[PDB]
């Protein structure tokens, strides 16, 4: 298991524009196109992202290319955030993947709260952090996924993704 396999499990793979859990146009492996209600706006974002006139459908290779860019972007976003970098640096590789997973799903920029959760992770109070992370819109809206990510933070193992 690694961050790519983990997110692939959590995000799925769809080659045609579809709506994510929040109702937003998305494609590939969790690649958010726009929060705009306009499908045309979403298709324009897609064409720009891929570099060709697609009309809503991409190939698996193209989906994996956006995925590589998105994971890279989540990692660089973490390292450029003065608040997240110290937490990421304090974690082992498995928990670092859990943090990348959260950033991939909700972004670094524009994310409200979680200051206390991050403080508990940096303190390595795994059980307390796990409880705290669950008191969130994030957990309530996508509980099965949040549970897997939280279990990863609580245990530092891939148990939530094995046999899954
Ligand atoms: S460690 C929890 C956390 C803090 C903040 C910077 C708000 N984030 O985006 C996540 C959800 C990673």
């Amino acid at each position: 298991m690694n961050i790519f396999e983990m997110l692939r499990i959590d995000e799925g793979l769809r080659l045609k524009i579809y709506k994510d859990t929040e109702g937003y146009y998305t494609i590939g492996i969790g690649h958010l196109l726009t929060k705009s209600p306009s499908l045309n706006a979403a298709k324009s974002e897609l064409d720009k992202a891929i570099g060709r006139n697609t009309n809503g459908v991409i190939t698996k290779d193209e989906a994996e290319k956006l995925f590589n860019q998105d994971v890279d972007a989540a990692v660089r976003g973490i390292l450029r955030n003065a608040k997240l970098k110290p937490v990421y640096d304090s974690l082992d590789a498995v928990r670092r993947a859990a943090l990348i997973n959260m950033v991939f799903q909700m972004g670094e920029t524009g994310v409200a709260g979680f200051t206390n959760s991050c403080r508990m992770l940096q303190q390595k109070r795994w059980d307390e952090a796990a409880v705290n992370l669950a008191k969130s819109r994030w957990y309530n809206q996508t509980p099965n996924r949040a549970k897997r990510v939280i279990t990863t933070f609580r245990t530092g193992t891939w148990d939530a993704y094995k046999n899954l």
